[PDB]
RNA sequence: GGCCGCGGCAGGUUCGAGUCCUGCCGCGAUCGCCAC
């Protein structure tokens, strides 16, 4: 009921249980056993090493430390060969430079090669920042681990946790910085309410000042923004969430939300009461990781949104969805039908040459002068939003993002009305329209 | 690998288009971002 007891109740939700903690130490003792077996210099980093890792989020990260006499050549190769002999099931994923994902005694493991460096300079790759982040926090985070998890869980419940493009929220490392800055979970929430889009937080300097952008200065890298990939709208949501919490704090703030799935009938009544045009672009999911797909579905939805906008259909909102098979680009427009004719602007009556040319073109209706310049009645190729997007997506598929636009080129369909409500987009359509209980 | 920001080239549209379409090359050796 009070603020005090809520935070402790919530702890249970964010804190790994002992057998989860246990899973991690065994896999840590074995890993550390295999490298001391193969005698490589290393360091453990990340949420696990700082004991800040979130419940059910367990991942062991291990950085392999190479002298600077080497290059990517010994890094890529002999960074892979070390992973194979230790990891049980090795899945090789990529980054700027490739690393080795996998498992050891049930626990997930990431093994990332890098340089043995002094000081936070000569830093090129972003995988190089990672161990220095740890050295910095390791000392300042000791004892505040639980405050960190509280912040993380609060965010992850509201869907803004993590910096991947699927989220564009607050990265874990950023959370750790905040608690080190504001001292605890609560004070962060207390303080976040007063943040602005121009807020600069210099962690290392104990300073908050006004910038050109919302900026968290990496203690390690004074030029880098730890908050770089946080979207404005997600910061706006966080500030909005912090205020709500302080006004009326409840445990609900730490509990993951319902999708709000609605029945297609009641949903049929809403769309008809709004009297809007609700339609969707359906196509097969490109086989690509989400951090490619999602940024593209964002772009695709934008290019088409701007189109309906440019085309005077008065779009309201756009969304998207990724199922296992299909991807959906969602739209709602104020305009279900527009007239066949419009007004193109002509040249000023004074302008001889350009007027002769404007008045020559074959048009079904006679042009006219209004406010000292010529206007003509013209004819659009499509009178409805669904028609224009068919037209637009078909010709312009290539600007819809590489991989998404390519699948849209090789197939796609426009859904609306009852067939639309049959698709597994019902939750998204609700958020888009802002449907209540 | 993709997104994003720029720079350049050739074509389209339009009465005209530095602002829109289109495709191409280049750029991120002071870090753009994401493999959370």
């Amino acid at each position: 009921m009070k603020v005090e007891e809520i935070l402790e109740k919530a702890l249970e939700l964010v804190i790994p249980d002992e057998e989860e903690v246990r899973k991690g130490r065994e896999a840590e003792e074995e890993l550390r056993r295999r490298l001391d077996e193969l005698g490589v210099e290393y360091v453990f980093v990340g949420s696990y090493a700082r004991n800040t890792w979130l419940k059910g989020s367990l991942e062991i990260d291990v950085f392999l430390l190479f002298p600077e006499e080497f290059s990517k050549e010994e890094l890529r190769e002999r960074g892979l060969e070390i992973g194979k002999a230790v990891l049980d099931s090795y899945e090789i994923r990529y980054a700027e430079h490739p690393y080795v994902h996998g498992v050891v005694k049930g626990v997930e493991v990431d093994v990332v090669p890098c340089y043995k460096l002094k000081e936070p300079k000569n830093i090129k790759s972003a995988v190089d920042r990672t161990p220095f982040h740890h050295k910095w926090l390791e000392g300042r985070i000791k004892g505040k681990e639980n405050e960190v998890r509280l912040l993380k869980g609060f965010l992850k419940a509201n869907g803004i946790y993590g910096a991947e493009y699927k989220v564009r929220g607050f990265s874990g490392y950023l959370c750790e910085l905040l608690i080190v800055f504001y001292g605890s979970f609560l004070e962060t929430v207390k303080n976040a309410r007063r943040w602005t889009r121009r807020t600069v937080i210099d962690v290392a300097k104990g300073e908050v000042r006004k910038g050109e952008e919302f900026f968290v200065v990496d203690p390690v890298d004074e030029k880098r923004n730890v908050a770089a990939n946080l979207s404005l709208d997600n910061l706006a949501r966080f500030v909005h969430l912090c205020r709500e919490f302080m006004e009326a704090p409840s445990l609900g703030f730490f509990k993951p939300k319902h999708p709000l799935e609605i029945e297609p009938e009641r949903l049929r009544k809403i769309v008809e009461e709004r009297g809007t045009a609700v339609f969707a672009v359906k196509f097969r999911k490109p086989d690509i990781v989400d951090d490619n797909l999602y940024p593209q579905l964002e772009r695709a939805s934008r290019k088409i949104f701007e189109f309906l906008e440019r085309e005077n259909f008065m779009p309201l909102r756009s969304a998207f969805k990724a199922s296992e098979e299909f991807c959906y680009l969602l739209f709602e427009c104020q305009i279900k039908e527009i007239s066949r004719v419009f007004r193109r602007m002509g040249p000023q009556f004074e302008d001889e040459r350009n007027v002769k040319k404007f008045l020559s073109r074959n048009r079904a209706f006679r042009p006219f002068i209004e406010n000292g310049r010529w206007w003509a009645f013209e004819m659009r190729k499509f009178t409805t939003p669904e028609e224009g997007v068919r037209s637009y997506a078909s010709t312009h598929w290539h600007t819809l993002g590489k991989n998404v636009g390519e699948s849209i080129r090789e197939y796609f369909e426009i859904i609306s009305g009852e067939k639309l409500f049959k698709e597994p987009v019902t939750a998204e359509l609700c958020e888009m329209m802002g449907v209540k209980d």
